[PDB]
């Protein structure tokens, strides 16, 4: 029984728009392949109601929904079951544009219809490297892509895993470009709770992610193929996040936390997670994967380039 | 999986509908009891996939379902649970303008806006004459109402509980009206399949119905009740069933479901079921007088 309560009208018909669409999507079979017209398919539905059902909804709404066929293929090529996207996005309203889903499991990223169409021009070919690479990726991983209408102004919305663990909890993150020009993390944003450091904040700290081998092959050879990829489809801007999880201080503030009355992980939920080296100076996990990805266009040639020579020693 | 195969298109949208109003309705609260306001609403949903779900539904649609509330709460008081209305409606297309659910439980009969107007116009009495009678009564029991906009044109529905039996064949039927004309069966209508006779074949063949009392008790109650809100032109349809004619025994049928069956007397010369109740109370008080006398002539 599902009242789609949230904190503002928006979220309240995000949640009923992914739960319609998942609903009927359980009507529809699963072909044994994407043909192009699934592409450029899309579902829009209009609701008008009229003194009824409004005491979370809005009377008038519109809910699109993009290549649903597509993005419904690719969540179970990212081993997500359709049940548990709809019960993350409509057990409860997601929180703080950007949101997660209650359960900490999914990001909405609200983005501009420019990205809506860079997403199109891409689909069939990021598609295909999903496909190929089996959803071993850095890349985002696109579970869905949305257009919503309250009170008649429009919202384009797209849904991705979380890059980071969604039971670890982050104490230091980093946007990283590689860029020759100075990103640092203002005063202003450096005086956040969990500040969002830049790529200088990350040199005059002297921050290094020790994985040892195995885990530094798979992330370098990863990061080879996906950000060739980029660059092949001449995409810009899309940036290297990662998240530095202390083990140690999350059971410090968990013995808090239960005052006030494991270090371990699942690979095939958090996808980009990787642990501290065996003979590491403080039990760490790494979150790290490419984000910011739907931007075309110096050359994308010399971006591609120069973010993988910063990312390739970010670890060692 | 509920595909929504039809024979025509109106009727995958019309299980669409019934299928998407019936869930949505499943994420409202029951109310401690309905409002001024329930009368008055309706949900609209307009439809526009494109290159997507298109194999039974058509890609352009609207579906309009009015009082959703207070039907649901008549549905109810009726003792149909949602999802067997919706698995009734959902689960196989609707058959041969009146049509039924592929189980017989349910009619659905298209109709006209004057109509949907009038049920507008009577809803809140009717809703509490329903509550009155505890849901004892002869007249139509309404389950839903629709509009269904598909290619442009717009088609009115009313969803009633079948009034003949869903499981019994019926061998017989008869629209009495009572009137100071005389109505028949016309000779083409005399060569159906099953012919629907009127008012004077009734009298000239000589069918009679036995048993008891509380039928009267009903009926009296119900055509008093349209006669007060100036409603006409309704008739008591009867249908009558021959056990003779013929897993399932004969004469068999559950009485929560056939609500309107009724098992001949001992002293009937042949083993019968009937079917009897008032139908089409959609648009006066000397009607009342003389549909009543002559449904009073009828039993023994
Ligand atoms: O299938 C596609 N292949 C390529 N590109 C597409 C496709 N589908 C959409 N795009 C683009 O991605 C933005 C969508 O935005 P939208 O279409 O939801 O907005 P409408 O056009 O409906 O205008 P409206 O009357 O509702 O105000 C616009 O650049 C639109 O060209
Ligand atoms: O998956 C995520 N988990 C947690 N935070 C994220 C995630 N993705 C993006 N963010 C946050 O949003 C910031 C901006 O990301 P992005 O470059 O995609 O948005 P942008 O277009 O505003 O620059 C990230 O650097 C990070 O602070
Ligand atoms: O519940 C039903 N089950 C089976 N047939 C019905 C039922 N209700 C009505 N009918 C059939 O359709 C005919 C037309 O009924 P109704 O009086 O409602 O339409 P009208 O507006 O043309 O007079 C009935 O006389 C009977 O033949």
């Amino acid at each position: 029984v599902k009242l789609f309560r949230a904190s503002e009208p928006i979220l309240s018909v995000l949640m009923w728009g992914v739960n319609h669409t998942i609903n009927e999507l359980s009507n529809v079979p699963v072909p044994v392949m994407l043909m192009p017209d699934d592409f450029k398919a899309y579902s829009k539905i209009k609701v008008d109601n009229h003194l009824f059902n409004k005491e979370n909804l809005p009377s008038r709404f519109k809910f699109k929904e993009y290549c649903p066929m597509v993005f419904r293929n690719l969540r179970e090529r990212f081993g997500i079951d359709d049940q548990d996207y709809q019960n993350s996005v409509t057990r409860s309203a997601p929180i703080n544009r950007f949101l997660t889903t209650y359960d900490r499991r999914f990001v909405i990223k609200t983005v501009s219809s420019e990205d809506v169409a860079e997403m199109h021009n891409i689909l069939k070919k990021y598609h295909q490297f999903i496909v190929e690479c089996h959803g071993n990726t850095l890349l985002p991983q696109f579970l869905g892509m949305y257009r919503l209408t309250v009170d008649g102004v429009e919202t384009y919305m797209v849904v991705t895993r979380n890059v980071f663990s969604h039971r670890l909890t982050v104490h230091r993150k980093y946007d990283l470009k590689g860029s020759t020009v100075a990103r640092e993390a203002s005063d202003k944003e450096k005086a956040k709770d969990l500040p969002t450091f830049k790529d200088n904040d990350f040199l005059n700290e002297g921050q290094k992610l020790h994985v040892g081998e195995e885990s530094k092959k798979n992330f370098l050879e990863k990061l080879k193929r996906d950000v060739e990829f980029l660059a092949q489809l001449k995409i810009m801007d899309y940036s290297l996040l990662v998240g530095i999880h202390d083990v140690d201080r999350a059971e410090q503030e968990e013995m808090e936390v239960e005052e006030r009355a494991p270090g371990e992980f699942d690979p095939s939920v958090d996808v980009y997670a990787m642990k501290s080296h065996e003979s590491s100076p403080k039990k760490e996990v790494y979150f790290m994967a490419i984000i910011d990805i739907l931007t075309p266009y110096v050359n994308p040639e010399q971006y591609s380039k120069r973010f993988n020579e910063f990312m390739s020693n970010i670890l060692t």
